[PDB]
């Protein structure tokens, strides 16, 4: 009954995210993708859109499920009877901030954070840079799942 | 006649800050905590919270400031800054500012790492965690923690 | 015929920027300084271009132009496929590397990084403006014509 | 059935190592601590294994084994394909990342990194031995049985 | 008449190196690969072997040549009428040391150093890690040019 | 009665080191340069070179040391170390040692960046460059530079 939570805003999910989801699902009995929402700032995609895009690109992972939440990540994790977070690393990750949050999260709730580096091919995509590049016409089709790419272009138009 | 200034917004002061204050006060004759001024606490509240937490440091005082930090330092006859390092410090930006501050006013900056126990608290993360019900009581002065609970509730 | 683009907001241009411009101009047949405008700063795009031209008067193979949108489009539209970017103290290098890999992926454009000289390594447009606003002397860190204009915008 | 390997020389095992072992054992069905021998240190491989077993007596799903050669072969030979590595102050993380990407490429093995607790973040096997050699007290940073053995090797 | 020097021990050359050579050759009129030799410590390959492996994998680059040297890199550069170095960045690069050397090299000889990141696919290979992995049987065939791989295995056997 | 120890091998002392010594001497009543002991110069040579370069610093002295740095510091009634930062400093390792030194002996470590002009020299790189005929005269005290040329030629 091992398990981990993969957290993020996933606005939208990228192939970097999906790589890490797949690794987590391969190494833990269950994985929950936590789509964390700031109720004060809307992103590009609604919560239901974000969840749909993740589900469509994770259909081959039988032990992965997707749920939204807000507030403290460690509460989302513990209320599901888990105490592990799996977080991806990419080029441009603020690792010092991630470390700070990992030590705080262990301190307040006993939850462990495991970091895994995304595959090199997917190491320079981020939701924010993908959106920025696509806004001005750049081709990010190879860095996003099919469940995302044309929906992104749709939002931008 | 040695002295150093420990600058920050301290909104609120943490045990990470206090650890650095104590070290500065142990190694310099005179220490001034510079409360540099839309956060949670007013300048007076932040000053009071620091003063309450530093009552056992006779050679430390707390003053508010505006404008260039180096002017604050120099106008008090000093030319040293002591700055703490924690997990999540943007050290590259601190180094840029240190070199600029030396260039424009001949002020030295000394960096000291906070104790491991207080290395992952920051004013911002403490406020965030407490806002959502997390227990940060081990990371703040007893006084500050009660005040924080007051501002939230 | 070789060439590179040096991109930035240059608000205002610093001696750190100038150092990198000079090194680019010494190593490439053609250099374009791209003054890239956003939706915002202290100097107008025209003022920024003028300050750069004043500072680069001795560089005959360097020209200054404004641009918007995707940097790699600016680069490719001028028949080039290289960017030269400066490094200074406080550069977010991890983000620069992310953008370099992205720019190579989407358009085949290479990015070359060069560290500015130690003397000019701690100036940035933002920090120079901040220090000058409160009366600090940054005249050793900016071209002379820029320092004059900066005082005017503040006074 | 999930599982991971925690690799190192562990000469000697520290409380930083133990912290990471405990977290691995709490999150994976099976953990193997791989004591990997080189062509060399203070403690023999047998002594190191014994010190780890003493320290991990409360972890029934963790076992300790020696190994040589390619780590990913050690991992795959035991039917696993995950490594759990600790991070501390002074870890060469850039090199760890290079090795993680290499290990994924050559064998499909994933590497998960976890930071040790702040209290145990500045101890390392090498620095503990160095401090103890000159009479510094590192007893708060090592399992009790290790600290006893360390004194013996020095005296 | 622009030009740059790409320096290294290249013992052996990797596909990470070759990527950077190709970019340099695309952006400068001439490129010299400088195979820098420590006369006090032999590597795995002799100088002539190193040069042969680079030449065989750079035959499509008409403006690139390969030469060995020792002592100060800036003297190698200036004696060829050049004053630019192009150096690759990969995962595990000691960038702070590279920066130190770049500032020293500018100080003593006026030579500029341009850094370029290797392609993600080739970002985790290094000569040393390739040799180490191959020593213990790991498959590094996709990270090295054909001019290198079986020669490497030969040395190891 | 403030004081700090500036430790290193100083083989040889550079202008980067000297800049940090001067800053330490400006901000602490008492400074001890600890020459911690197969390099180029003997301990006595390194001490002499530092003493020659610091003749204008009345509150600085130079002594050799062995074993734990914290014992060197504590045996002289102090509990502060001042360490310089340059381009190529392994800062993560320095932080590890600082936290260890605080833990085992209550000694604080203050870090200060060298001036930009002296930020890319190190004893090792200076020796390497000079060995192959490079001019490092702008990066070393005048005395040291002549001595270095002597050891090579
Ligand atoms: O996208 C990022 O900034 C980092 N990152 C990359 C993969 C991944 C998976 C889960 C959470 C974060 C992740
Ligand atoms: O809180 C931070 O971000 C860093 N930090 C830690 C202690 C301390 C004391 C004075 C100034 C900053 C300080
Ligand atoms: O100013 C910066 O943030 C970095 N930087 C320094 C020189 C330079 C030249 C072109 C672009 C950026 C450059
Ligand atoms: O000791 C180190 O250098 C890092 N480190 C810390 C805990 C731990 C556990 C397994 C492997 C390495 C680990
Ligand atoms: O291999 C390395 O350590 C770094 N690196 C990567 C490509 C490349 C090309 C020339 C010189 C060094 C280079
Ligand atoms: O030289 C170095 O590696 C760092 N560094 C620079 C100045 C200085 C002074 C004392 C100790 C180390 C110092």
């Amino acid at each position: 009954m091992t398990g981990a939570v993969c957290p993020g805003s996933f606005d939208p999910v990228t192939l970097g995210h999906l790589d890490v989801f797949e690794r987590a699902a391969a190494q833990f009995d269950e994985v929950i993708v936590a789509v964390l929402i700031n109720p004060n700032k809307a992103g590009m995609f609604t919560v239901d859109e974000r969840i749909e895009m993740i589900r469509e690109s994770t259909a081959d992972l039988p032990n992965l499920r997707v749920e939204s939440g807000q507030g403290l990540l460690v509460d989302f994790v513990r209320e599901r009877g888990l105490n592990a977070i799996v977080k991806g690393l990419r080029t441009g990750t603020d690792f010092e901030y991630e470390l700070q949050m990992a030590q705080m999260n262990k301190h307040i709730a006993g939850v462990d954070t495991f970091f895994v580096a995304t595959a090199p091919a997917y190491s320079f995509v981020s939701s924010s840079l993908a959106k920025e590049v696509a806004t001005y016409g750049g081709d990010v089709s190879a860095l996003l799942p099919a469940s995302v790419h044309q929906r992104l272009l749709g939002k931008l138009r």
